[PDB]
């Protein structure tokens, strides 16, 4: 084991930190190998979290009341992992994203928790050179700086392991005003970023039609590459949960044609995931759950290369289905069903690895979102994934 070597030879840390090692550690590398990465990108892996994230991750989990009310996942976990499903019988990606704390959290000199994150992003740009600051920078300033109702959190970054490179991606979480609603200030940061049709036909979709004026826009990320090369994501989530509302929000009121093959296996999957009953209406809304982050929850890439924005829809299992087995083998048929399941067992063995003890078959909670996006006549898959430290501390 890649953890187990660089455990016995790394030196030992504080209590905190070595909780978060000999918790994450695992995790990581056991994601990775099941994925089927190479050795040397495990050993990495778990570098970059002993030298950069583990010292950054604040106390240790001790009850299952979480210190912080972190926006990352609904148990305020700060840590979450994702797995990209890719066709053609090839490795699934391995994906984490991280919110880093410190004692000033709360304070004065750092009330929305900001600057680990920052600094994490600085030492990876020192160390991998391809990374790019320049738009980090410029969005870090207008939704986060001295200018600038909070969702928990403000900034996380993700580290994308992608079989030979790592890239890094940022997400803003706007503190909304009375006067400035995060769309408001995303707006006027992408304005200002020196790009823009996508944009306005998102503004246009949000702003004047019927189910679009039922999207509440609260999360931008960005790619830390060059601007021309990253991708400009916009998240918006709704109390609306009918699939009739989910096809007409990938489609952004039909902007986007030539999607009625893909959508109709998205129809498949999203019945299959959530446990509904095959003939069950599209006009039909799920059964109503009330929380923070119920809701259909979507993306919107408006990056200039596109002309025309990209959708990418979540499935809230963790809110509408009836437990992570259930989901998981729901998905993994619909994957099989279309000969993209060569890793099926494979993350069900990561799945019982996240899962607390004996609890896959009675609740969610593991599986967060099943993301779907539509590519060509074939669907896009990605696994969101909670180790839910403070639901089910162990
Ligand atoms: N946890 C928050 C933010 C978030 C993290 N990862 C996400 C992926 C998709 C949508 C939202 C998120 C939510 O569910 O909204």
């Amino acid at each position: 084991s890649v953890w187990k070597t660089l455990n016995k030879w790394l030196p030992p840390l504080s209590r905190d930190k070595d909780w978060w090692w000999k918790t994450l550690g695992p995790q990581i590398n056991t994601l990775l190998t099941e994925a089927d990465y190479d050795l040397n990108e495990r050993y990495e892996a778990l570098l970059l979290l002993y030298r950069w994230v583990v010292p950054e991750m604040g106390p240790r989990p001790r009850s299952s009341v979480a210190p912080s009310k972190s926006f990352m996942t609904d148990d305020h976990s700060p840590i979450e992992y994702s797995w990209k499903w890719i066709s053609g019988n090839k490795k699934p990606e391995i994906r984490y994203a991280v919110e880093l704390v410190s004692p000033l959290a709360g304070s004065k000199q750092d009330p929305f928790n900001q600057i680990p994150t920052r600094n994490l992003v600085y030492n990876l740009a020192k160390i991998i050179p391809e990374l790019d600051l320049t738009w980090f920078e410029h969005f870090w300033h207008e939704l986060l700086g001295p200018g600038s109702l909070t969702k928990g959190s403000t900034v996380f970054a993700a580290l994308e392991m992608l079989h030979g490179h790592l890239s890094v991606k940022v997400y803003f979480i706007p503190v909304e005003t009375p006067d400035f609603s995060a769309w408001h200030q995303i707006k006027h940061a992408i304005e200002a970023s020196g790009c823009l049709e996508a944009l306005n036909h998102v503004d246009a979709y949000l702003s004047s039609h019927d189910d679009g004026r039922q999207l509440r826009p609260f999360m931008l990320a960005i790619d830390l590459v060059e601007p021309a090369a990253s991708r400009l994501k916009i998240y918006a989530r709704s109390n609306q949960t009918s699939f009739r509302f989910v096809r007409d929000v990938m489609t952004i009121g039909g902007l986007r044609t030539d999607l009625d093959r893909s959508i109709e296996k998205f129809s498949d999957l999203w019945k299959r995931a959530l446990g509904l009953d095959p003939d069950t209406p599209p006009e039909d809304e799920l059964p109503k759950v009330d929380h923070l982050t119920s809701g259909a929850v979507f993306n919107f890439d408006v990056a200039p290369k596109s002309q025309i924005p990209e959708v990418k829809a979540y499935i809230p299992v963790r809110h509408y289905a009836n437990n992570d087995l259930q989901a998981a083998l729901g998905l993994i048929g619909y994957l099989e069903d279309h000969g993209h399941g060569g890793y099926s067992q494979s993350y069900l063995r990561g799945l019982d690895m996240l899962a607390p003890s004996g609890q896959l078959d009675q609740a969610t909670g593991v599986q967060t979102y099943f993301a779907v996006a539509c590519q060509g006549e074939d669907l896009s898959l990605t696994s969101y994934l909670n180790p839910q430290f403070y639901a089910a501390f162990q």
